[PDB]
């Protein structure tokens, strides 16, 4: 039939594991897409299909084709670290039975395997562009055989988008030059069903397969009043509630119960965090009321759900009070205020189906995949704005649990004044994807183009204006416009007038400075790099070594609305603040004559010096949070003192750990060797949130800060000690912190016996690799 | 007879090597000294013999006895690093065929083996006391089986003298306390012919053997005018010069020539460095004039002396212009201005006898064993003072080449007005040794006693006044007085009032602070520790990271007359000094108005304000020298810019590398973890004198800074790559940097091929031990 994979002749290892996953047969569209033509022979490829359509199986089989036959290496580029982690573990399981070696470059993580050892690198767009810049420096690029891009529709919509354009255009510019002046580097792109996907394929010189095939039919609708309208706005049903809900009038609660009785999950998107908490509370209390008054009441796997609650309660943040009542009933909320492990457990319980209503903010839609039968979206308005059509289609695209459901369903709930927006979301379609490099004429030229011109010149490609114009023709801006060359000449002038590059007579040839090479190696933005360089020179002339705060002042990202800074707390903290830390404050320019003003009331903040002073204050306040965070003050206690949420601290912690890496490599390339000593410790130390004491022990990835804390406190101060310890000892010490209540991000929950064995065995593995 | 070592029944591996060293038969006094009684069964021993006796053979046979039968470890304590290096390589060469493991602790040297893996530790006094303090902290002391002390006469007078008393008293106090409430630790003490040696033996509970047996009879006389007088002032000979002179009237050149008429060699001691240069020059001119005008002229085998000159000229210092003319005629000078490798090569050539007249300052006489046949001493008046009788007897004690001569001779040259002093030195005898612990009139307490009470209390022995009085009874001050207890209670009060210890109610019990534990663990002086701790807090509140200078300002030893500071140079440098370095100057407290004053005229500091102000200036000036030395500015260029001699920089460099270790460990115990990062690199960088990148490579002991520079510059950036290296490539590099012209301190000179092979083999050995 050529559809049972055995006909294709895959390695038996992957065949059996796909059968364990369930992929005994590929869909006709996947078979055609691999057959399509020069695709199978190495031509670039772009394809789009619904997320349910088996989207990634095509790229996975092309990776095997290249990696086994060519024995060259592949990149996998993913939009988010949560996706990147999950895909790394999936690919490891399948390929490790082959013996193909997989590890990833994600967030502040770096692999223990050096890239020479790897076959496949799974990475976030930011780390992907950083890798390619290193591959240009080494001139290693010949090593790459494939570059797979997910969420290629990001190309226009974010700061991550322009990095994807600057990434792909360097590979195009270098490869086509080397080829023109079989396909060595193949691109496989996956995207949303963009209008101008024909253009993206033609720009990449890809082959294109667009399909809207889904494994389960999707039924959309909108609900307004009691009426449920099909997308064509014919009435398909008139709703009348099975459940006499008291909590709210939109029937959102009774519209969930309608399918829960059919034993299927609901997923429910809410405009905001506190709304998601309040609505998840109401649904759980109506589940309890029905059961307490008692179609049947809900049937719940309560032994499984208490195992889920135990896995939550052992987290550093414990079990949230709202989750405590809602989770045993089988309702849960998921929003940016939850910690990463806490979300992952809620997500994992929903995939199994132990949770049956999950409410979420829209961030779940673009993130990790969950199948849900009934997807309810409460309003066409989110955050005080119309919902974006990309987000709506990423939400509804989840509907229908493939192979379990006969059909998927979605109900957009809407009011009369909003109905016009609800209709528009159903019938509308995405904007064409559009290069971010288009000149914003109120500036000199867009910072993404200045980065672009920096990356080539400092890279040592297109050292001359004719080559920069040739790279311009590869740029997707050119294919989208097919002013650009005038914008490029302005970028060169800006870089030259800000001493990132030197101009010399031969036309002209442009050379990097140390400041240029440090900017490219760090991956910092160059406009930011001026103030980073100015602040580092201001600090190195009068540094405070008696504490961690001044180092953290340089490491902390600038204020990016990551929380509302409660000035009353800040002025209260300021009086208590130690005089040693007040010395750090007045060195960097914090002044209480202005901090008293912010607690007295809103500052007008309409002038650049008040803007920078406010940024000084707001950067200082953020640096105090990081000082408490790396002293192992629990997340619950930072929240008491500063008032920010658990998820705000963790997202600040992850981004600050990335910025600590940038500042370290920036200072190294400049040659501030003293600063490299101090700051290099802080990337790992911020990433896990630990004292200096633990930084060696945390190398075992099965150990978080708290598990490292107890193994350290027991006396296993080094990986050698932890490898010498008996498994029974680690078990007692882990229990000192016969059922699965340890969470490990790459795994389901471990028992203490199983975790302790793998901890000892990983420590022995680390020593084998470290000594070798 | 059975004085043949084969009758004693030593291990053949040492017996054969002693035969290779000519030690086929022990002297009768050595046989008796080992037989003497309970000495052979583990009783403490003190013994005294002339330096040219077989003095160390007794201690060497007692070491073998303990380390083979008990398998406990031994210490060997020596007064100077040069002796400690020499003795370590001898003991390695002798014992390593037995499998006994030997290494040592000398200045900033630390062994690659941890102490548990040694059998014998060869230590400078200062590092030996530091070891015993660690052995108390670990409570490892049971591991020791023997402690051998040389130069017990140092106990009386040196600034490193009392440190040997504090060392010996702790071993006595702990051993007697634990044994009373076979001899586990045996002391073997070599000593001068002290008057009160019987007291030292009784204090140490030692057996005693004292002899004046010499292997060659000594002749000893004083010369005034043309008359050579015996010790009784009877005339031994009338003197008339065999060789007429022009340089000086005392016939010193003719008195050398009398033995240069034969194959024997003269060692000549001079009261000053520049006098030694001028007198060695004059002797070489008159040797040349004799050969040029021509008893036979000298026979020199100049093929050997050109190899000696080639081994000098390879050194970073080159060949000194005064050595250049003098060395080929077989004359050499030796003084504290020479580089350490220059001294070692000049010493080595004199032992072989290629150099026939060596002129030296007094430092050689105490420093290292050289056989010399006639020893001439040029005045009773060294440095404007009469010689110390210890120094004279050390100078004369060298006379007579064992087994070569029938007699040794020494002549003291003396003028008519001096003659009374010359005879006084010739007839007189050493002072009895004394504790150097009694406080003088107007002192509160001695710093040695404060250190004594600190070391016990913070060590955790004698936490109470009755035990401090019991340790007092062990102190040699008690045996010499047999006020001390009143001085102890004043020391406890001083420590308690300066917060080194805490007082608590039970009598009383005294506890260490962090400051106490840090000052003990660093081995700093406590009075110095106050100003060190005050300066570290003042620096950590306003540090300069943009250069190495501020770190060096904390690391540089306090000014110790190591140079005459040319203030005119200092003011000339100050105007040129970069504004960044001037910022370091203004932070630490340097004032240009006072610096112009020192050029304007001699400044005498009359008050404590001016003493520390001047000390700030002098400490700053010294810190600039270390900054240029750490840049690898060649010693010649430092000498040009700052004025000081090679030997002053190197002795400053060694002492600063010790002090860098003290401040690193001091900052660790206080918990200034940022200061650990900066300062810890500087101990190695100061020791070898290297930029940061070389710090990994120089740990291969055959590799100096210049050899590391050329290997690094070639690309062998790591010891792994140096283990990978092809030996022929190292040969080509070192030749690029035929004959024996490399110098290695533990060896004779090496061929380029032999050094290259051992460099690679050491790198492989380093990897094996490091991985294991």
């Amino acid at each position: 039939d050529k559809l049972l994979l055995a006909n294709w002749g895959l390695p038996k290892a992957v065949l059996e594991k796909y059968h364990s996953f369930g992929v005994k047969k590929m869909f006709e569209w996947q078979a055609e897409c691999l057959l399509l033509g020069q695709v199978l022979e190495g031509k670039n490829l772009v394809y789009s299909a619904p997320t349910s359509a088996g989207k990634t199986l095509v790229a996975e089989l092309l990776i095997l084709k290249r990696v086994l036959e060519m024995r060259k290496k592949a990149l996998f580029i993913l939009p988010f670290v949560s996706v990147a982690k999950e895909k790394k573990y999936y690919l490891q399981s399948l390929f490790q039975e082959v013996g193909i070696k997989v590890d990833g470059y994600m967030g502040s993580t770096s692999p223990s395997r050096h890239f020479s050892s790897l076959d496949i690198a799974v990475c976030t767009i930011e780390r992907a562009n950083g890798l390619i810049n290193r591959l240009i420096e080494e001139n290693k690029m010949d090593l790459l055989g494939m570059v797979v891009v997910d969420e290629l529709h990001m190309l226009g919509d974010s700061h991550r988008g322009y990095l994807l354009e600057l990434l792909l255009t360097k590979i195009c510019y270098i490869t086509r030059k080397s080829a023109s002046c079989s396909n060595a580097v193949q691109i496989v792109g996956m995207s949303a069903t963009l209008p101008n996907l024909e253009l993206v394929a033609s720009w990449l010189n890809a082959e294109l397969y667009h399909t809207d095939f889904r494994p389960v039919p999707l039924l959309e609708s909108v609900k307004v009043g009691n009426s449920i309208y099909d997308s064509s706005m014919k009435l398909v049903r008139e709703f009348e509630p099975m459940l006499q809900v008291k909590g709210d009038e939109d029937h959102v609660v009774s519209l969930c119960y309608e399918t829960i009785c059919d034993n299927h999950s609901v997923l429910l998107f809410c405009p905001s965090k506190k709304w998601c908490e309040k609505l998840a509370d109401i649904i759980a209390r109506e589940f309890y009321n029905l059961h307490h008054q008692a179609c049947p009441p809900v049937i719940l796997e309560q032994k499984e759900l208490l195992e889920v609650m135990d896995q939550l309660r052992r987290l550093p943040s414990g079990l949230d009070s709202v989750l405590q009542k809602t989770v045993p009933w089988g309702v849960a909320f998921h929003h940016a205020g939850l910690t990463f492990e806490e979300r992952d457990i809620i997500e994992g319980a929903f995939r199994q189906g132990l949770i049956r209503v999950l409410a979420a903010t829209s961030t779940l839609s673009s993130g990790v995949n969950l199948p849900a039968r009934r997807v309810i979206i409460r309003t066409p308005i989110f955050g005080g704005r119309p919902l974006d059509i990309l987000t709506y289609k990423q939400m509804v695209g989840r509907a229908g649990r493939k192979g379990v459901d006969t059909v998927g369903e979605s109900i957009l709930i809407c009011k009369n004044s909003e109905k016009s927006k609800g209709i528009a979301l159903l019938q509308g379609s995405l904007k064409p994807v559009r290069s971010c490099l288009q000149r914003r004429e109120g500036e000199e030229v867009t910072g993404s183009m200045i980065r672009a011109i920096l990356e080539i010149i400092v890279g040592g490609v297109a050292s001359t204006s004719q080559d920069m114009h040739t790279y311009a023709a590869c740029t997707f801006l050119a294919a989208s416009m097919k002013v650009q060359l005038g914008a490029i000449e302005a970028c060169v002038m800006w870089l030259l007038e800000n001493e990132f590059i030197q101009s010399t007579e031969a036309g002209k040839v442009y050379h990097p400075t140390h400041l240029g090479s440090a900017t490219l190696s760090s991956s910092l933005s160059p406009a930011d790099t001026l103030d980073i360089f100015a602040d580092l020179q201001r600090a190195m002339k009068g540094f405070v070594l008696e504490n961690d705060l001044h180092i953290l002042y340089l490491v902390t990202p600038m204020f990016e609305d990551w929380t509302t800074i409660d000035w009353y707390r800040f002025f209260c903290l300021w009086e208590k603040l130690p005089t040693s830390m007040k010395r750090v404050a007045e060195l960097v320019g914090v002044e209480e004559g202005f901090l008293a003003r912010c607690v007295k009331g809103k500052v007008v903040a309409r002038t650049e010096r008040q803007h920078r002073q406010m940024a000084i204050h707001k950067r200082f306040f953020t640096s105090l949070v990081l000082l408490d965070l790396i002293s192992e003050v629990p997340l619950r206690e930072i929240n008491q003192k500063y008032g920010c949420n658990r998820g705000q601290i963790q997202s600040l912690q992850q981004s600050a750990a990335v910025y600590a890496g940038m500042i370290t490599v920036f200072s190294n390339r400049l040659g501030w060797h003293n600063m490299e000593l101090l700051l290099s410790q802080f990337q790992k130390r911020l990433t896990f949130g630990i004292q200096r004491e633990l930084c060696d022990l945390v190398r075992v990835s099965l150990l978080n800060a708290q598990r490292a804390r107890v193994l350290y406190a027991s006396g296993f101060h080094t990986v050698a000690d932890l490898a010498r310890a008996n498994i029974v000892e680690v078990e007692v010490i882990l229990k000192n912190a016969n059922m699965r209540t340890i969470w490990v991000t790459g795994r389901k929950g471990l028992t203490e016996r199983e975790a302790a064995a793998l901890i000892v065995e990983e420590a022995r593995m680390i020593l084998q690799q470290d000594l070798v």
